[PDB]
């Protein structure tokens, strides 16, 4: 059933496809070509990974990812189009290309070129909100979310994305204290910092770095309180609690002058301090705010996800196989109509 590869050198670097994707073209850096997709009519990525054998760390991301990305099936959230390799053998083995489709533009092009109605907002925002609920449902953790992991195309249909502006600016308060755990709420966390800054236009926790992250973040949120301080674990962070001049919480309506009262409200509900308080993204969705797009009906869960596999401690070459089955289990979606 193999298909028939092509070979072309692109940038310095080899290419080996399948005929039935045409008209390579570069956009950027592993590395990632434009195509023709022959079979289906669509415009794709195609993404030949960067060396993904060269170490057990790379192994394992790549095996992580393409499992990861053959399971997630939502429409806001990346879908695998196609995976292949051009060795006809586990020992011939190297290379690992990803298809998905192709994207125009981020959210950090949308907010950084132009000013977001609150009607844009509410769709853009209760779409995240919809493939979070699908992610978080399989017991994953985005861990990295900010405006250029989220693609948007004309129809401002947006699908969330890991491409693998800091990063700091847009994480969880306990992930800057290097708490143990965490919960599925980091990401909603991330949410109301992006929600932030499309009502606003502006970063809303540009930290220059973790203690000054925390410090911008307490000044708009406040100090502990005792409820949260009984919740800390670790000695030092606990004490580097009790030793800071206590900030009071500040009022949401008086920061975010202007804005939706609904959305403000939302706000205040995503970016609390104590995680286990914070608005699940379930939750998140039934929220007024959304009143206009929400319907339990169409806020599909996915099937559970076993994430035992991808930590294990073996050899590049255990990874290499198990990669190598993975790509040639893959099943191709269904064509629209
Ligand atoms: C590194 C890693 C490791 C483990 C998992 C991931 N995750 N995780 C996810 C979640 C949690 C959201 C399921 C998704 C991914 N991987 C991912 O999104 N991969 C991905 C992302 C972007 C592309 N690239 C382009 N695609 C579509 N148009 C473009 C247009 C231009 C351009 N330069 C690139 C592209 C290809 C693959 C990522
Ligand atoms: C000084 C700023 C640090 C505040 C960090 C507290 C915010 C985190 O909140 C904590 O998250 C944990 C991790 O999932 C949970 O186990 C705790 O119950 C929860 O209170």
């Amino acid at each position: 059933e193999r298909p028939t590869f092509y070979r072309q050198e692109l940038n310095k670097t080899i290419w080996e496809v399948p005929e039935r994707y045409q008209n390579l073209s570069p956009v950027g850096s592993g590395s990632v070509c434009a195509a023709f997709d022959t079979k289906t009519g669509l415009r794709v990525a195609v993404k030949k990974l960067s060396r993904p054998f060269q170490s057990i760390i790379h192994a394992k991301r790549t095996y992580r990812e393409l499992r990861l990305l053959k399971h997630m099936k939502h429409e806001n959230v990346i879908g695998l189009l196609d995976v292949f390799t051009p060795a006809r053998s586990l020992e011939e083995f190297n290379d690992v290309y990803l298809v998905t489709h192709l994207m125009g533009a981020d959210l950090n092009n949308i907010v950084k070129s132009q000013k977001l109605t609150d009607d844009h907002v509410q769709f853009l925002i209760y779409q995240i909100l919809r493939g979070l609920k699908y992610i978080h449902s399989a017991d994953i953790i985005h861990r990295d979310l900010k405006p250029s992991n989220l693609a948007v195309n004309e129809d401002s249909e947006l699908k969330i994305l890991d491409f693998g502006v800091a990063t700091r600016w847009y994480r969880a308060p306990e992930i800057m204290l290097n708490w143990m755990h965490y919960n599925q709420t980091v990401d909603i966390w991330s949410v109301g910092c992006i929600m932030a800054e499309l009502l606003t236009g502006r970063t809303l926790f540009p930290g220059t770095d973790h203690i000054d992250q925390l410090k911008l973040i307490l000044r708009l949120v406040g100090t502990p309180g005792a409820e949260l301080l009984k919740k800390i674990s670790s000695e030092s962070a606990r004490n580097y609690i009790q030793s800071l001049t206590q900030m009071p919480k500040m009022n949401f309506a008086n920061v975010f002058i202007g804005a939706n009262p609904l959305a403000v409200d939302l706000l205040e509900k995503m970016l609390v301090l104590d995680s286990d308080k914070r608005i699940t993204a379930a939750q998140a969705l039934a929220h007024a705010y959304f009143a206009q797009y929400h319907d339990p009906d169409d806020e599909p869960v996915a099937d559970p996800y076993d994430q035992s596999l991808e930590s294990r401690d073996l050899l590049i070459d255990e990874w290499k196989s198990l990669t190598y089955d993975e790509v040639i289990s893959f099943v191709p979606p269904p064509l629209d109509q």
